[PDB]
Parts: C-alpha cells; structure tokens; sequence
C-alpha cells in the first residue's frame, strides 16, 4: 500500500482550499522515482465546475481522501505485475485541481476555486527531496489522459527545479499514456475552445519554449502533444492507442459501420501514426480503448511481439539502436482489434 501525506505547505490546495498531497511507498534499496499524475477531465467556468463539485467532488477536495491506496500496474511493486520497475519508489500523486495540471492560481475574493496543478507538482517534488528523492538516480514523471498532458507539460519544469535547488545528479524523463490528443474535425460543443477558455479561468501556464513559439493568446497550442514535444529537452517515452475512446469521444464518433464512418477511423488512425513518426520511444497499438499504464494487466499488449514493460526497459538501456530491444513501436494495421493482443 501506499500512505497518504497531505502537503506541509497548505496554501498548496485542491479547487475548494483543502490541502492537496501524494501517497508514498518507500523502497529504501532503490534510487528509483516512479511519480504518477492521475487524470479525469478538467472544468472551465464557474457552473461547470459547481457540476463537477457535486458529483466528481474527490476530483477537487482532499476532505474525503482515504488514508491508503494500492498500487496497481506500473505502480504494483510485484515483479510478476510489474516487470519494470517494481522496486521503485513509488508516488500517486491525486488530480485535484481540475486544470490538466497547468494551473498556478490561489483562491481569493474574486476566485470562488484554487487552480492550482503545476505549483502541487512542484511542491510534492520539494518535500520528497527529505524524504530520500535526494538520493535518487532517475525522476520518471507518469501520467494517464489528463495526466499524460500534464507530463507534457511539466517534465521539463521539474527538469529545472532540481537543477536550481542543487541536484544535477537527478535524472529527469517523462511517461505520457493515453494524453496524445488531435485538434482534428469532428465527425459531426467546442472542444479546442474548452482548453482556451479554461486557460484564462485557471491562470494556466506551459512549457517556456513552446510559450515563445506560438505566442500571446495562443498557450492552448500547447496542450497537443504533437505541438509540444518537439519543443521538450527531457527524454518522454509517449504511449497512445491510435483509436482512443476519449478522442472518439470528442470526435462526437459512437459506435454496421458504413463509408464515410469508415474513412474518418482510417483516417485518424493514419493521423496518429503519422504525428509519432519522429518520436523515437513511443508505444501505439492499433486498438479501441483508454488508457494502460495503471491497470493490473497492463503487460498484456503487445506491439510486433514486444510488451510496454520490455519497450520501458529497453528505454532505460538506451539512455545509458539496441539488438532485439526496440522503443519505436507503432501499429502499421489500420482498424481497431488488427492487432491480435488488444484489451478485450
Ligand atoms: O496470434 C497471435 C496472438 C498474440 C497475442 C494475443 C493476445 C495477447 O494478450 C498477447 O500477448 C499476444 O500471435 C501473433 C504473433 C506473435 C505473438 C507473440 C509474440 O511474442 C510474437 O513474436 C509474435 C500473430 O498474430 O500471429
Ligand atoms: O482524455 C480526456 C480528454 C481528452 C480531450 C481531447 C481533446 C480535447 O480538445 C479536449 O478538450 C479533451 O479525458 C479522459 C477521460 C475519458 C474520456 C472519454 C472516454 O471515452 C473515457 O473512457 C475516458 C480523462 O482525463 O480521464
Ligand atoms: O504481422 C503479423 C504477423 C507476422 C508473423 C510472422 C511470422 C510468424 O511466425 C508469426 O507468428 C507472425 O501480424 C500483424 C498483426 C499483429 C500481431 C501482433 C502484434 O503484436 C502486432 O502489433 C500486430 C499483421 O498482420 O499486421
Ligand atoms: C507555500 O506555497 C506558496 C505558493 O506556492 C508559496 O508562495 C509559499 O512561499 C510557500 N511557503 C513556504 C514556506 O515555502
């Protein structure tokens, strides 16, 4: 299990003002940092975020938090669950500020909510460095869906953090799972307008270089990983289902499928494909689903006979092309299920 630790500075909150926090497990014989950022939507005014008060209320208050959790999948500290990295240190760090991780605003008179998703991360990364992260070899910031985003836009942040506190040594890189997302058109509600609106009611921020490419009123770019990647200097292994549930979702797609259906999931698949091919460690199986790294089974997958634990660690091999050890894996098949090894 891992053990709840609230934040020791409190003015790091969650969206109502409850301090946020991170459940920890140690393995004292690692020098190993598994960081983990949940994910789940984000809210962008005031009356959607009042919604999502009511009914997804663990998603921005601490009040009701339990004390443990049990880490499953790339968190599972079982060699037979996680051939990775199981004897890492490992940190669940809870979504709490309904920002996709990119906010830094507090609470006050003329905000009713707390936005606050970068400064958490750069707080839990603070009060590890007591208790051991000092010591550490390798950072991995991970994440799912929303979280994946955040990896995006964060890894290169903690980057720095550790280099002006003093720790060179710290190894920082990045996992981004099922946070890969399209601005394409839909099939037949705005959501690329929901991210611009969203920054401006969150005081969001992104990536320095990304900022300065595209510029004053135009920070939404950034939130699309084909447009912030290559402006990132950390190593990001990136893994991304090329028919995604959630980007069918936005895509307004439900699935006797007939032509034009047809073409627009060839086409967004071939899309995908294409926005991964200058991505040299990357993970993209040709199945309908969401999400990976955090399931129980998520060693099943296999891509060209190759799992996403064996990619992972033959990624670690190449940050020391490697014989029968790949990290460039992306489906070529261009319907969901074309690959034999897809989650049922
Ligand atoms: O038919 C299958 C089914 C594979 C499969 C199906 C479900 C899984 O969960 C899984 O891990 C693998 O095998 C593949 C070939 C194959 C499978 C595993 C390998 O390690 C390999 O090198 C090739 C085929 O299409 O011929
Ligand atoms: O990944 C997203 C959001 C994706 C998104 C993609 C493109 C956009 O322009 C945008 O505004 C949002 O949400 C997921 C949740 C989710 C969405 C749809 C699903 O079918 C699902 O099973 C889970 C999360 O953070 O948990
Ligand atoms: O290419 C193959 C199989 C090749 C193959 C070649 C020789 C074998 O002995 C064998 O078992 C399999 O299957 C793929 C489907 C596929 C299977 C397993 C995968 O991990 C995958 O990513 C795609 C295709 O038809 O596009
Ligand atoms: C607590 O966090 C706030 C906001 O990130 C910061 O301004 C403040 O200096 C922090 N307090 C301490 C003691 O570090």
């Amino acid at each position: 299990d891992l053990r709840l630790h609230l934040l020791l500075n409190t003015s790091v909150t969650c969206n109502d003002g409850s301090p946020a926090g991170y459940y920890l497990k140690e393995s004292r014989g690692s020098r190993r940092w598994l960081l983990f950022l949940e994910g789940g939507w984000y809210c962008f005014n005031r009356e959607n975020c009042d919604s999502r008060y009511d009914t997804m209320r663990r998603l921005m208050s601490s009040r009701d938090w339990p004390r443990t959790r049990t880490g499953t999948g790339i968190l599972s500290s079982q060699p037979e669950e996680n051939p990775y990295w199981w004897n890492a240190n490992m940190v669940f760090i809870p979504y709490c500020s309904s920002d996709v991780w990119s906010g830094a605003s507090s609470k006050s008179e003329k905000n009713e909510y707390a936005f606050m998703g970068a400064l958490i991360i750069q707080e839990v990364v603070r009060e590890l460095l007591g208790r051991g992260l000092s010591g550490a070899k390798v950072l991995l910031l991970a994440g799912s869906s929303a979280g994946g985003t955040g990896v995006l836009l964060n890894v290169d942040r903690v980057a720095e953090q550790l280099e002006k506190l003093g720790y060179p040594a710290i190894q920082v890189r990045g996992l981004a799972d099922s946070g890969w997302f399209l601005d394409n058109k839909q099939y037949r509600c705005a959501p690329t307008e929901a991210i611009r609106r969203g920054i401006r009611y969150w005081n969001g921020v992104v990536p320095e270089r990304c900022r300065r490419q595209f510029q004053e009123g135009e920070e939404w770019n950034c939130f699309f990983g084909y447009k912030v990647y290559p402006t990132l200097r950390s190593p990001v292994f990136v893994v991304q289902w090329l028919f995604d549930e959630a980007q069918l979702t936005v895509d307004n797609v439900h699935l006797p499928v007939q032509e034009g259906l047809r073409l627009y999931i060839q086409n967004l698949g071939r899309e995908l494909r294409h926005t991964l091919k200058d991505v040299p460690a990357s993970f993209a199986p040709a199945c309908l689903s969401h999400e990976i790294i955090i399931r129980s089974h998520w060693t099943d997958v296999q891509v060209k006979g190759t799992s996403l634990p064996r990619a992972l660690h033959c990624w670690d091999r190449s940050l020391h092309p490697l014989k029968g050890c790949p990290v460039h894996l992306v489906d070529s098949c261009p319907w969901p299920h074309c690959n034999p090894s897809c989650p049922t």
